[PDB]
């Protein structure tokens, strides 16, 4: 046989490469998942993943209560928490024993797959009663905040699509929904709705809290190929269109 | 300038209609909420709501053990209230050491924004085991209860639908599902429809246990501007068309 | 005072007492104690050391 | 350049020679720090250390109780513990449910410095209710016990100053207070004063209970460049003057 590396008879080399277009098309292909990333960040360190993947579109909707920081099989300051709620929800509503929970989200990233349509991108930030801007009579479902991802890249590829905010202030209590749909360069869609609502049913769901960013980073976007932007602007991801 | 309340150059009352006439306006408008909420209210006079809020169409589905009391961070006789379950579910099916749960609900109150079609709401009130009528192979999965919602009136204006049922029998013990359809008067909907899959993820959800119905009215209600319909008959809502 | 005096101590409710224990083994050497958080939520953030104006500022160490 | 380790131009190895020596010697200036350390050491093989570095004097003044182990959010017998004081403060003065609390100390050692002055050091070592000598009447408030304080020796330098004893028996029950002052070679001290009553105020402590002598020679004296001695003799700490 040819020597490796010399010649266009390197038939492992044109299968590795195209294994991995392979990959890479048949994400952005409508056989192919969608999928959403939640982060809320803690002041402990911690944060907690919410991950949806599924077909066509996705998205992920949470309460106020349900980002707050929850340690399994730890102490949580549970009456006190309730309490907390209650004056969130409402100026002086509770009869709480602090003035911050440190079960508050610091901060959100909102992470999508390179398969999705950013176009697409819908947020409903709400406040803390669920309401996305005030009243409910004035609101706007959603707003389409597709200009704000950043793109997070690997050896010239974009490997997925990050927005971030901060929740610095005291008065940074929300509750939050996101939605993208998947690419669909192509003109087809009618005959397939009844797949579009099975494909509601079919979408996997993934929560956790991981305690540390970089444990994030080792044992949750890295093993399983996730995109990632760290606090540092460290982009994660694997390039695979074209590549070995 | 001329003097206020004399003239029809007072703009800054002519703005002030037109500003309220807007929000009754745009709510009723396809890019506005649609909202539902379901009260269950226990012995102990609290309240669980349930709400939801989104375009297009919106709904609310519980299991019976989800609409019981649960008290964050108290007790809640929570291995009793296991074995009530399973009495519940088959009669003799527990072994509880009590007759009546005072975690179950002795009403629901279910009531829509002023922005849904009467017409469209359906409601799946099932049995404890989650179905609809006795045995799924004969069930209807809804009936269309719009007939019986009453109209919240302030000022003339319908500002919400509630449909009020008690459940103050012992074998009251329902699962509950709920939906309805923002109003749309036109004949669009075609190039819609993913749009709607995208509301179905940004829906967003609150659910919080109020200790009364006076909290409910002073903490829940009143400051979100929420129509309400309380033990005595009283309406609570915000009249806005064509209103300063 | 010490950096565990200055850790926040809440009287008469939990203080992961255990848990924060390790934290302070892991602060005093990198990777010395084995807690179960990344960062201590009973650490201080901010400082303000005020003196009585009858101080004189530069004998102030 | 000159060939590094061949000349009297190897400015890094005689910058590097410098520092060392500079560290040796401002330690011993009037503006450096003295330091003790109270090593009590209990039958679990934990060691609890207290540490205490100011300028021109320092000391560490430490009751019965304090001195007994405490381990941080474990079980700690409280309540016996409180009884078995009460018996050792008198005879049969306590109702316990054991005969020695393994919470006292079996050992202490006492290190200092290189830069105390060792004719200087002074030991109040009481009894279990903080008398210096059976009774206060007839009680020197201190031993000067620099006599017995070995040298612990690194490479010929001395690191620091030990002296150590044993508690081994039943009626070794102490209380115990010990200071030493910096070097001062000079005649200089008046005019200071004041700033040695700030010293006081300024002197910064240290403890912390470690699990074994291994723990503390790895994750205390050794990342600090402390001296110490061990129970096999071995002496540790970092040589410095004249040296790289
Ligand atoms: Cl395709
Ligand atoms: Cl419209
Ligand atoms: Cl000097």
């Amino acid at each position: 046989a040819d020597v490796a590396g010399t010649s266009n008879r390197d038939f492992r080399g044109r299968e590795q490469r195209l294994f991995n277009s392979e990959q890479y098309n048949y994400n952005n292909s409508l056989n192919g998942e969608v999928s959403v990333w939640v982060y809320a960040y803690y002041s402990d360190g911690s944060v907690l993943v919410i991950n949806k993947n599924s077909q066509y579109k996705v998205g992920i909707s949470e309460t106020f209560k349900a980002l707050k920081e929850y340690r399994e099989g730890q102490h949580n300051d549970s009456y006190d928490e309730y309490e907390v709620n209650q004056s969130i929800y409402y100026p002086n509503g509770g009869d709480a024993r602090k003035f911050h929970s440190n079960a508050k989200p610091r901060a959100i990233q909102i992470i999508f797959s390179p398969s999705v349509n950013v176009r697409t991108i819908k947020m409903a930030k709400g406040n803390a009663v669920s309401v996305p801007d005030e009243y409910l009579q004035r609101s706007h479902p959603w707003e389409a905040t597709g200009i704000k991802y950043r793109k997070i890249k690997r050896d010239g590829e974009i490997v997925g699509y990050s927005h971030y905010f901060e929740l610095p202030h005291e008065y940074n209590s929300i509750s939050l929904a996101v939605s993208g749909v998947h690419k669909n360069p192509s003109s087809y869609n009618v005959h397939n709705v009844m797949d579009v609502f099975q494909s509601c049913d079919l979408a996997l769901r993934f929560c956790n809290r991981y305690w540390a960013e970089l444990e994030l980073v080792n044992h949750y976007i890295s093993p399983n190929a996730y995109p990632y932007l760290d606090i540092n602007n460290h982009s994660y991801g694997v390039a695979l269109s074209n590549r070995q």
